[PDB]
């Protein structure tokens, strides 16, 4: 198999196994997409899947300013305009979405109210606002309350609402964002859920939530349109597992008897270390794909960090990935496809256009002649 050749994740044909990595930008105000994110987007479209920036549920569900969500009619419609245009260039997209828990800011809550959370436990986490006179700052995250079992399922009727928006805007299908600390990480992780209930203690009651939500989601559009992303070991956002062998065997076991799209695995620490790892022992990858497929996965299994075109390509040949999501280099390399198909040198990201601003840094990196 060639990092070049097509796949299929569930009900979604790829063109290649080079995927666009959800990626914040902060170029949405209003919660809309806009214009500026349909170049930037379409910019990309020769990717075999692109999955988009991390897109809010709901307003709860935010914790940045600036970002694109799908809990408004207009960011609905903004949305179809960047699905038609990826998908008039030939390409696919799915829509990451997201709740980011306890990683959020009372400004950007409903009702001026806390973020929420498992467990009542403030992250050492930053964010970015905007103030009432309009200016942006940065600030601490705020202090979150604990979910009642009542807030919990209002949260899966957000998931169950937010992948028909999805679908609605002209997704082929979505991520469920599980990784890097957020709310389903939140639950997941032994430093973040401290809950008495059904929700914590036990391996299978703090994967229950993650369980709840991918069931939530592929029964209102289809399991074979339904991924999710992973991070077991990250750091991301003051979260910390001692022992994550056991606890993401046993999510992938329990996924792998779902029929889903596709998994998206962060290998190592978020934009950090592969090899990095919180507790005793090293997570083994091959052990955690291999107790995915043992029970019967058949999704595509997608692998981002720190790949380059000589790991990725030899990723795919020798069978221990199905695909490769880049993050940096597709900011980078609107035609990135191209560029790694040719082995012609790619442009370098430029880190302090990231976040926030405009075309600058966004849509005027250049593509090949
Ligand atoms: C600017 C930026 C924004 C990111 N936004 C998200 C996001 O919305 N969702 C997510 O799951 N990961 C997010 N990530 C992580 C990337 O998807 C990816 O895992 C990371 O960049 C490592 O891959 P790379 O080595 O190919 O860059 C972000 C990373 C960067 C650099
Ligand atoms: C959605 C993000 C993630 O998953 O880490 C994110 C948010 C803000 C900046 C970078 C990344």
């Amino acid at each position: 198999t060639s990092l070049f050749e097509p796949a299929q994740a569930g009900d979604i044909a790829l063109a290649n196994r080079i995927v666009m990595a959800p990626l914040t930008r902060n170029r949405s105000p209003g919660a809309i997409p806009n214009n500026l994110n349909a170049t930037y987007y379409e910019q990309r479209a020769t990717a075999g899947l692109i999955v988009t920036e991390g897109t809010p549920i709901s307003q709860q569900g935010q914790g940045y300013a600036d970002v694109p969500g799908l809990y408004k009619r207009e960011a609905i419609e903004g949305w179809k305009k960047i699905t038609d245009g990826v998908h008039s260039a030939g390409g696919k997209i799915v829509a990451q979405i997201w709740h980011v828990g306890r990683i959020s800011h009372t400004s950007l809550q409903p009702h001026g109210g806390q973020p929420v959370a498992p467990s009542a436990i403030t992250a050492k986490s930053k964010t970015y606002i905007i103030n009432d006179d309009g200016t942006g700052a940065f600030a601490e995250t705020s202090e979150p309350r604990a979910l009642t079992i009542d807030d919990i399922g209002l949260i899966l009727e957000d998931y169950r609402s937010g992948a028909r928006a999805a679908l609605e805007a002209g997704f082929d299908g979505v991520e469920i964002h599980a990784a890097n600390g957020y709310l389903i990480e939140q639950f997941l992780k032994s430093s973040t859920n401290q809950r008495t209930d059904d929700y914590g203690g036990s391996i299978e009651n703090r994967a229950r939530f993650l369980l709840e939500v991918v069931d939530a989601v592929a029964e209102e559009i289809g399991a074979g349109r339904t991924g999710i992303r992973l991070s077991p070991v990250t750091p991301a956002n003051d979260i910390f597992e001692a022992d994550p062998q056991p606890l993401y065997n046993y999510v992938v076991e329990q996924l792998g008897k779902r029929n889903l799209a596709f998994i998206h695995v962060v290998e190592g620490a978020t934009g950090g270390p592969r090899d990095f790892k919180q507790g005793d022992k090293p997570f083994d990858y091959a052990s955690f794909k291999a107790a995915y497929r043992n029970a019967g996965g058949k999704g595509l299994w997608i692998a981002n960090n720190g790949y380059d075109r000589q790991s990725a390509i030899e990723a795919v040949e020798s069978g221990k990935v199905d695909a490769v999501a880049f993050g940096k280099a597709f900011i980078a390399n609107p035609d990135l496809v191209r560029r790694l198909k040719n082995d012609a040198p790619l442009n370098a990201p430029n880190q302090p256009t990231f976040y926030g601003g405009g075309a600058e840094g966004y849509t005027d990196y250049p593509a090949l002649a």
